[PDB]
């Protein structure tokens, strides 16, 4: 293969990116997405901010534009993300009760519909649990909505669209841990109970020298319970500046889990939460770590990228 986009082509699995749609004005970057990858996400045209800036109120020219490059260069189309506690316009966190219930299921109801038909698959519900088991203690939806607030979602989002695979996501749960313990269990239950529920996105924000070891296992567990799975924002942050030795053991880190993937029947594939380092999200989020993409700054391919052809 001379293009990731044929390696993951190649394995039966996606191979996806981050778009930023006013990045396409960009040559350099174009190529590479056009050229590399075989699915597509919106980085945050898709999300609750940006499709309803203001209740009912929606607004759909960046995620059409996310949408139509996916169809015009013929990759599959990710949604990112339903019903989400961050990125929450404060119109939204100002409702309560039932108010606040129906915004919810409106959003997810006329998003999910603009989309139907385009985006194959969506995170429905994003980061409902917390780190050390439990559901999310500054959740918007956790506290004026408890606990069933995920089951809504779903069946909401299933008959806006009734053939889209409707996803939960999360980070921090790509290992056995109390935290994708609870996602485990709500996964069974909702299987069990008939809930619509067709895959599960472990996000994988790693930090290079940390994958888990037991990050198949685990995949392969959840798609035992009757659900594909999928690495859904991919990078590995350093400790910056980056220089030879972490950028070796970095890309022994994405050949692992694009390794674990691969190991996994139903592991639709794997999709990078960005293509160069130069517009990555992790320096202004994470103070002194970064340079976690496959490409750099100068849009000159890390030794990560080697790792992925050989893993696919
Ligand atoms: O870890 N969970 C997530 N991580 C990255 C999130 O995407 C970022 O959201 C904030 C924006 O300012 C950034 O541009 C964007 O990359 C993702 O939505 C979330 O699931």
């Amino acid at each position: 293969a001379t293009t990731l986009k044929e390696a993951a082509d190649g394995a039966g699995r996606d191979f996806g990116f981050a778009l930023d749609p006013n990045r396409l004005s960009e040559a350099q970057y174009k190529a590479i997405a056009d050229s590399e990858f075989n699915l597509v996400v919106a980085e945050n045209a898709m999300k609750w901010d940006a499709t309803e800036p203001s209740q009912n109120s929606f607004s759909f020219g960046a995620g059409d534009r996310v949408a139509s490059y996916a169809a015009d260069t013929g990759k599959e189309l990710y949604g990112h993300t339903l019903v989400w506690h961050s990125q929450l316009p404060d119109w939204a966190k100002n409702l309560n009760g039932s108010a606040f219930e129906s915004a919810m299921v409106n959003h997810v109801t006329k998003v999910a519909d603009h989309f139907e038909g385009k985006v194959a698959s969506w995170d429905v519900v994003n980061e409902a649990f917390a780190d050390g088991g439990g559901r999310r203690q500054d959740s918007a939806f956790q506290q004026k909505l408890g606990n069933g607030y995920i089951e809504t979602a779903f069946r909401a989002a299933r008959a806006a669209d009734p053939t889209a695979k409707l996803c939960i996501n999360d980070y921090n749960v790509e290992g056995i841990n109390a935290k994708s313990n609870s996602l485990y269990d709500l996964v069974k239950d909702f299987k069990a109970r008939g809930v619509p529920l067709d895959c599960v996105g472990f996000q994988s924000h790693l930090i290079v020298g940390q994958v888990p070891g037991d990050f198949r296992q685990n995949l392969q567990r959840f798609a035992d319970l009757g659900v594909d799975v999928r690495i859904t924002e991919l990078d590995i942050r350093m400790r910056t500046p980056s220089d030879a030795t972490k950028l070796a053991t970095q890309a022994a880190d994405y050949k692992k889990v694009v390794q674990a993937c691969m190991q996994v029947t139903r592991c639709q594939g794997v999709t990078v939460w960005g293509i160069t380092d130069k517009y990555s999200w992790v320096p202004d989020v994470f103070p002194g770590e970064g340079a976690a993409l496959v490409w750099d700054a100068s849009y000159a391919k890390k030794p990560a990228y080697a790792a992925v052809m050989e893993a696919f």
